[PDB]
């Protein structure tokens, strides 16, 4: 077998990158400040975080093995839990003490016949007591909420339809639905997407079977109280290629962002409408919403080149790092319309940005807040010459959170420092009664200046100011997707506002 | 009751002594180099780590809560187990969220009455199929080897006659007993000395009370074939001053250092002959044995002013921080003599050391190899410049291990580097053939450079060269003792050399 090496080498390990891989608890963590007293719930994170040093040279940051963190929040203290997902590719690993696993989802370099794939790295949703560790090349796993054991490999008591459960599904706060999908839904290079819902007492709902026009990577979507919107990344999977030893992915210069709209409800594979986008990268849905008139008002990150650089075309040509800007766009889409070109969207604003959250409350129907992170490259904002020799690769930057009134059109950002960088942040309703978008917001900062993880608590009544800094001892590798479950709410989720 | 601090604040808790308190596991530890594959055992080491900041302020390093961390070698691979012992303090705190121990040994500065004030967080040692957390004002807390569990305050099967247990006590590799004693064994400020024994089998064999001239810090011990042997450090206890929030330990310019010597076998508590040595600090004991003529050799650290100057005498009198050096004395002592004065000690090497260790194979025998930390004040040997800046204080520093063979007075010195120190060494024999002082040494360093621990892998064939050096991405506090536990060993302990 390929050597495995006894310690992590390249820029995707080095600095803050460095592998951690501890497992255990943090209780009664250091706080600078005061955690408002009310808050009472869960802030669940996962970082991608190699158990095992990858006998693949320079390995990317998104194949690393998903730890889940939860901080614990009561009566003003907070309490750390720390566990990696017991994947398949886990355990084996784990139990053979190296690396078997191969390239980013190209099993023919796998030293070992795996059944599941997942690294289960991505995102961390509560669903009827349990979390669900997502990849969106695999079922999920499910997890205990309390000791983050992990149950196995999740299908949903026998009724999951699809190979693949996306990394992004949504929650409707007033059915109280988990509305899903998966793309390469009947295994590498399919063209097959399963959408599928799941209502609050655990039974399947929809389950209908549609064909995208390539194979192309469709991590995020969007549902409204009608329609579910499929937005395809041009990068597209050639199954010939991987058996070569290839890359899943490869940028097509030549295909628009295709937008798939489908009726949510009682819809055929046929129903769908394919419409073409202008050129670009289709990233995070912050939501989208039916207007008066009918029309689909999709929000999301939207770049005009490859974000995922490092997977380009045929001809090797694409970006290089910290080039590519995504903006806060607005789509409008008509079902009723046959014409399948769109035009270009409007911006909510001039920030670079990605990683938009909305109050959940409101997800599927009009939303007047969003949170996301920023990255501004005006100078003394970010000390770059001190950070990035420290920073390592293969993940991305974010010096700062935004909140949106969509109303008012006012901005409001939160500067962590100089030294410091932010993950995605969470929202959480000041309590059951609050307005759209009051409450608190939470996020992981990596500190270069102590090389430590902090978890700044931010009052949407002034984003600019720190309520609490909970100061970690170790470092938090950068992460994904994290998700707050609140102890008033008893199936996980907020209530309809 | 006096405010707990939300976070921890002094030189006690700044830089490399900021707790972590992280319990847990980090499996598979980075290698560079290569751990000798027969190498198959654990190495147990405790430090103090507070889990909640102190209500006193600047609480001294050796008030902290004992965390133990286990390091699990087979086949070249290491695994690391860290857990807090879950002491009375521990648990009452945990469970209150706050810190209720007051002030090192002083119960009537505690918020709360505690039956046992035990912070485990001395030394760690192997017993019949359980690892014994110690602390010298207290029983042991019995734990589980493999899992770190604890299983409760131990009382040998309702055999302890003592209130306190030494940290210190001595395994016979002959007679395979525990050799054991505890001051202050009937409550604070008492001269009662019990020194007690336990056979192989866990019966208690010897136990006699005797009487210390003075209530002085009995903290280590020396055992030979037909004696026990109690150098008593002239830091001295006034239960009156500890009443008005005092000092347990304050010290005396004006008494010897006595050294009590009993027959190991069948005595009464008058036939301990209080012999006289020079004023001075009676430090940890490498080993004592009888030679030809019967006569002890007792071979210890030995300072010639007050080591723990932050407990001066009466008047404020003592020594400022890094002044005191403790030297490898030899003392050589009668039981038939009558004359109480015993001569200056002869010194084995010039070295400011401390942390002794022989094989243990040859214990309470002639032995004719030491392993020791030295602190080495030569220009360049240790960048004060970087390292003390990020050091923190309250913890002694070390900036390498020597090597002596006491045959042929040759020393070999393993020196880190510029901007490392070290803790405490063990010894591993190489195998169960293996030639006293032949095989393998093991020390965690603190990396000041990247704010890391490392355990170090030493072949006694060459102690400047390290075989291993294994990379912890977490800081561990600098610790007081630890212990190897063979797998080899069926109790524990290594065979009779
Ligand atoms: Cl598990
Ligand atoms: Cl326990
Ligand atoms: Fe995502
Ligand atoms: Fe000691």
């Amino acid at each position: 077998l390929p050597p495995a090496p006894r310690y992590f080498q390249g820029e995707n390990t080095a600095g803050f990158m460095r592998p951690v891989r501890f497992e255990g608890d943090i209780t009664n963590l250091e706080v600078v400040g005061e955690i408002p007293k009310s808050i009472e719930g869960t802030f669940y994170r996962v970082m991608p975080e190699p158990h095992l040093p990858s006998f693949i040279p320079n390995d990317p940051w998104f194949n690393g093995d998903g730890n889940i963190s939860g901080f614990y929040f009561k009566d003003g203290h907070v309490d750390l839990k720390q566990r990696y997902v017991r994947t398949e590719k886990f355990v084996r690993e784990a139990e053979a003490r190296r690396s078997l696993l191969g390239k980013y989802r190209n099993r023919y370099t796998d030293l070992v016949e795996f059944k599941i794939r997942s690294t289960a790295n991505t995102n961390i949703v509560y669903w009827r007591g349990q979390l669900l560790a997502l990849k969106e090349d695999s079922p999920p796993y499910a997890m205990d909420p309390e000791t983050l054991e992990t149950f196995g490999v999740y299908d949903f008591d026998g009724q999951l339809p699809s190979l693949t459960f996306t990394a992004h599904p949504k929650f409707d706060p007033v059915t109280r639905e988990m509305v899903c999908f998966g793309y390469e839904a009947k295994g590498d290079g399919t063209r097959d997407i399963c959408y599928y819902s799941f209502g609050p007492d655990g039974k399947i709902a929809e389950t209908v079977w549609l064909v995208s026009p390539v194979c192309g990577m469709i991590h995020d979507f969007a549902v409204t109280e009608n329609f579910v919107i499929f937005p395809i990344i041009p990068l597209v999977c050639d199954v010939e290629r991987m058996k070569q030893g290839g890359d899943h992915w490869q940028w097509d210069y030549s295909i628009p962002m295709y937008i798939g709209v489908l009726p949510r409800r009682g819809a055929q594979g046929s129903d769908v409408k394919w419409f073409e986008a202008p050129h670009g990268f289709a990233g995070h849905v912050a939501n989208a919403f039916e207007d008066d008139k009918g029309h689909i008002q999709l929000q999301m990150a939207y770049a005009k080149d490859n974000v995922f650089f490092w997977w380009p075309d045929a001809n090797g040509k694409g970006p290089r790092p910290g080039e590519v800007e995504a903006h806060f766009a607005n789509f409008v889409l008509d079902y009723q319309s046959d014409k399948l070109p769109l035009a270009e969207p409007t911006y909510l604003v001039d920030d670079d940005m990605e990683f938009p959250r909305i109050d959940d409350r409101v997800a599927t129907r009009k939303h007047k807040h969003t949170f996301f992170c920023i990255f501004d490259r005006k100078p003394g904002v970010t000390d770059f010459e001190f950070v990035m020799p420290r920073a390592g690769g293969g993940a991305p930057m974010s010096n700062g959170l935004a909140h949106l009134n969509h109303e008012t059109g006012d901005i409001q950002r939160y500067l962590p420092g100089p030294r410091k960088l932010t993950g995605e942040c969470i929202f959480i309703p000041r309590n059951s009664e609050a307005a759209e978008g009051d409450g608190y917001v939470m996020v992981l900062l990596a500190n270069y200046e102590d090389m430590c993880s902090e978890l700044a608590v931010l009052d949407t009544k002034d984003l600019t100011n720190e309520v609490a800094l909970i100061k970690l001892p170790v470092r938090l590798r950068p992460g994904v997707h994290g998700n707050w479950v609140d102890k008033s709410d008893v199936d996980g989720h907020p209530a309809p506002l």
